[PDB]
């Protein structure tokens, strides 16, 4: 029993973290085989942070301008290239600790673990979800850029996120490992703000199913709902729309617990109306939306 | 910025995890130097007296797998509730480490494992009732808890059982239980738990550092006055050493501990009036003062 935000074991990623330095700027890089991936804004200078022309800034660099340190070993950069907002540094040594890995671009609501690092050194690991507004609610300080987000289902590290910046509300924004930002953000210090965030309905329902599995039923009711009536209500609480894909996805948990998906939807509707009345669900007094249906099955 | 429940990077401990099988029982072991540590209840029962069951066992009754590799057991002894299996090979991945026993209220990371394979990492506090609110299914026994200071891993916890309330109990790595528990299938209950006052205060300081300030007021109180409130709300007593430990956070925010205690009083008496702190609608008590300092400053 029990239910917590569980990260994946971080060791396979720890052995890939390096420090990249350009001028006065140091951040983290990800060393897989003979390439180091990092945010391209490492080549920015204080002068042009509003409208950097990355192509012009990169053509001016030589390989020996990039200082890359893996622990106490300096790696030798033998080439470089930019892919979207990621810089790829070719190095003279393939990382002998490279795990089996792939690069995946995730959708909003998906979860992953972040290995927060500074100066190439891991600090901590935690779980995060990609919010509907394409931000993440992380824990980063300056120098954490290049820290990555990943899953390790089965045999194999799936890299899904690289950290690039912090938005004025205290939330965080970055790219996939092909260097495409999540959301409408750009790697410039021009004024930018996250869209209004919303709650990840399908994940809240998963977590209510987790609660039933863990043996708690107090929030159920004798009612059902149509999908459309559920969405009409839940939108008034800034919940994301629930789709037929989401209903399908919850099928397994529905079967495991014997509670129909749309009946659980009716329980959620009533929770939004009543609140908790001094009770908790899996130790929370809020409805939790950073566990996916897949996570619930993985942990329960 | 941001503030998350953060576990230590787990790779140093991942390379110490092995599978131990003996009889019908499979669970996890910790391989350090040439010894595998695991719960003594792995030994085959016939209400046990674990010494007599252990002479019946031959070294080759303990099957120890390190990944896809068998470790040869060449000896076995008991220390309190922990079995120590001498093996023929020192773990080449052994980190700098020591065995420590933690106090109630202190936090640590748990590397949850199944069949010797790390599955997940999360951060826990040793509760005042000497239990931990973990996430464990059958076969997690022998998973460990630890902190990291510099490069040194301090192992503090080994998992032995789940209690009827869904919380978990175990020992230090020297086999001494935390709490009034014994390792057998019997009528055992966690004592009434209480809230870790010094940690709630630390988390309110973390909130203030992250810009959450609505709960601050102009008022201050006395240790004796507050402890009467604490006692009423099933909060642990606050001691002068707790106040002194929070010194750094009081200096950094300009809110003296007894100033903050007056805030906690009002929160206890009046609730949070529909508001949240650091994304929580409850008062969170599994961050220590050191945890807040460490995360609001970036150690690796
Ligand atoms: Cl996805
Ligand atoms: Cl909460
Ligand atoms: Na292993
Ligand atoms: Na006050």
């Amino acid at each position: 029993s029990g239910f917590r935000k569980m990260a994946f074991p971080s060791g396979k990623v720890e052995g890939c973290m390096v420090q990249v330095t350009c001028g006065t700027t140091t951040l983290n890089g990800l060393w897989l085989d003979d390439v180091v991936y990092c945010p391209r804004h490492v080549i920015c200078t204080s002068e042009d942070m509003l409208n950097p022309n990355y192509e012009d800034l990169l053509i001016r660099k030589s390989n020996h301008n990039f200082l890359v340190q893996a622990g106490n070993v300096q790696l030798r950069v033998i080439g470089h290239s930019m892919q979207n907002c990621v810089l790829k540094l070719k190095v003279d040594t393939a990382n002998p600790k490279t795990p089996k890995y792939k690069f995946v671009r995730i959708q909003p609501g998906q979860t992953f673990s972040v290995l927060a690092c500074y100066n190439g050194s891991p600090s901590g690991v935690y779980q995060c979800a990609m919010r509907p507004n394409f931000t993440i609610k992380g824990s980063f300080l300056n120098g954490s850029c290049g820290s990555v987000g990943f899953n390790i289902d089965y045999d194999c590290v799936s890299f899904c996120y690289m950290h690039h910046m912090e938005l004025p509300t205290g939330v965080h924004a970055g790219t996939d490992l092909e260097g495409n930002f999540y959301g409408p953000f750009v790697d410039r210090q021009t004024a930018q703000a996250a869209g209004t965030d919303t709650t990840i309905t399908v994940n809240v329902l998963a977590w209510l199913y987790a609660a039933v599995i863990n043996g708690d039923r107090w929030f159920l009711n004798r009612f059902t709902t149509t999908l459309n009536d559920f969405n009409l209500v839940a939108m008034k609480y800034n919940y994301e729309p629930l789709t037929q894909d989401h209903v399908d996805i919850l099928g397994p948990l529905s079967a495991q617990t014997g509670i129909a998906v749309l009946d659980m939807c009716a329980s959620l509707k009533e929770l939004l109306q009543n609140g908790m009345n001094g009770r908790t669900i899996l130790g929370s007094a809020l409805l939790e939306d950073e566990f996916t249906p897949f996570d619930v099955v993985r942990q329960c």
